[PDB]
């Protein structure tokens, strides 16, 4: 199994740069709008602790310079939304897909396309962890790259960068400007939490081996949902949810095993350990596939 | 932080087409007014079990090769064979066309696929060109035609088209021009590769990746000689490291002030000793599908 992004041409056509004075960062434009962190704002003292209503009050439509590689696309109206700006333009997007906005669940996996001044650099799949961080590939000038899914012919962006953290993992919003996890757009110590495993992914790769015909680790029992969750915690995995349980239907259906038999083959692995055996050729426990990962991948 | 990361795939996107020849459909990549392709297209299931391409394609017609690009049927005007690749003429450029060139890569060099169905661009990744001339990829049934690729400035160099699938669950194809990467063939026979040998020079990377991100438990004060590195590296069915690769991998040096022949000295050490059931950069093995210039262009 790979990390498979999705194709990225789709959001390549909206990537656009932003600049307020020296500071450029990477912008989303869609219709007649373009979406970038608020920070672009700030000079490097206002970052320190920026009064944001303050900073964007002494701002006018021409002190933003939108670009579309080298052509300026003229503002004509700002509004702040949360962590995000929101900069009208006089130009739609011709080359704006179907897409929506939407918010996403730790476990849930996107493709990052990793921009620089307006410029599409890379991509690449995250899985956004229980501690609302991704492990990312990121440097200075990134802020504004965008995450995302695609679905049949439409683009649902869920995720907008804006931090490093100590540990060297990212931070960012959902395209309405409302941060995942407790993260703040201010240059003040921040730290992430302690990380959990996603349970649900591990539970489809689980499947996945099934499905390649690597099933030692499958028993004779069963499990309730609460006995499970009262043990994963005691591993440090995440508890699971109805609908986890749900998004695992499929792969439940596909192999004939009930997620809660699985869900017990998985607690005496935790218990046990894989007594020197691998799965998938690995002794580790994979947890960044998401069960819809695992079906566009086997099928 | 530290990602397998592929090129934007958007400008390799607006040349996927569909071709369908008979029963048969596979991916096309269209460039100007030429669509090219793999040329099993053209065999049915009785043909490929041991296909005469020179004897099958003289019967067959321009009007035989349905080509869509999107809802729009292209009309082929014109065909030929390159190797193992089939060129069809269609009337009209497309417009979306990037500057290009079709490049052969060399065994340790990585490239960004596009996995395609239908003719429909479905997933990218990175993968690099094993030794024995495979490509670890995910493909499944539909997927030929598929193409990998690199990209510099604006210029897309296309070095892969992928035609096979062997039991061991690796992959291979060709470059461009159609000719395979290794001992393989476009006939429906069984087929199984040569020994595989780990890229060492992106083993050393990686493991310079690792220290930039901070993990640097497998260091230590040692260092040995280029051919006594390399002595160990081949009992243990790694490829040889050249002076080349010491010097690709000056930067690397340069920016974590570890002396290649000491990190050299340390890959010694794992080869020998194992990973003690530790990891590094997550991994519980040695990954080697980055190359020093993917991992100098994450890490600058
Ligand atoms: C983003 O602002 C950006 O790319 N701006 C372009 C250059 C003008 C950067 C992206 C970061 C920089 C390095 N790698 C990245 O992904 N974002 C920031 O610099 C953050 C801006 C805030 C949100 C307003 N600031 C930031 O991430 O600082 C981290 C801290 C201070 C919150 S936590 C920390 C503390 C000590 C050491 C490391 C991290
Ligand atoms: C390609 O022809 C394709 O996608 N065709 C579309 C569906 C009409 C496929 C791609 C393969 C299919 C599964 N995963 C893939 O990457 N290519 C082929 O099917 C090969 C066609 C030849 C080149 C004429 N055939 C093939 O890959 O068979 C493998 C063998 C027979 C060479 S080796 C083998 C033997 C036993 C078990 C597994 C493999």
């Amino acid at each position: 199994f790979r990390k498979m992004a999705f194709p990225s041409g789709k959001v390549e056509g909206c990537m656009v740069q932003v600049t307020c004075g020296t500071t450029t960062l990477n912008g989303l434009w869609l219709d007649d709008v373009v979406y970038c962190p608020r920070h672009v704002i700030c000079t490097s003292e206002d970052m320190l602790n920026p009064n944001y209503e303050d900073l964007l009050i002494r701002k006018s439509n021409h002190n933003f310079l939108v670009q579309a590689g080298n052509v300026q696309l003229r503002v004509i109206g700002h509004s702040m939304q949360n962590c995000v700006l929101k900069l009208k333009v006089d130009t739609a997007n011709p080359k704006t897909p179907k897409y929506k906005f939407v918010r996403i669940q730790p476990g849930q996996t996107f493709s990052v396309l990793a921009c620089y001044n307006g410029s599409p650099s890379g991509v690449y799949q995250c899985a956004m962890r229980p501690n609302f961080t991704i492990k990312g590939s990121f440097l200075n000038g990134s802020c504004g790259s965008v995450g995302f899914n695609i679905d049949y012919d439409c683009v649902s962006f869920c995720y907008m960068h804006h931090m490093e953290l100590p540990t060297g993992v990212h931070a960012g919003t959902d395209l309405e400007g409302n941060f995942y996890g407790p993260f703040v757009d201010r240059q003040t110590a921040q730290a992430a939490g302690t990380d959990t495993t996603i349970t649900v992914n591990v539970l489809a790769w689980l499947y996945a081996a099934v499905i390649n015909g690597d099933r030692w680790f499958l028993n004779r029992f069963t499990t309730t949902l609460n006995d499970f969750n009262l043990v994963a915690m005691k591993y440090n995995y995440e508890p699971l949810t109805q609908d986890h349980v749900d998004i695992l239907g499929p792969l439940s259906a596909q192999t004939g095993i009930a997620v809660l038999d699985m869900c017990a083959s998985l607690k005496e692995l935790l218990q046990n350990g894989m007594n020197g055996r691998t799965i998938l050729g690995s002794a580790l426990l994979e947890d960044e596939f998401t069960p819809f990962d695992v079906v566009r991948q086997c099928s």
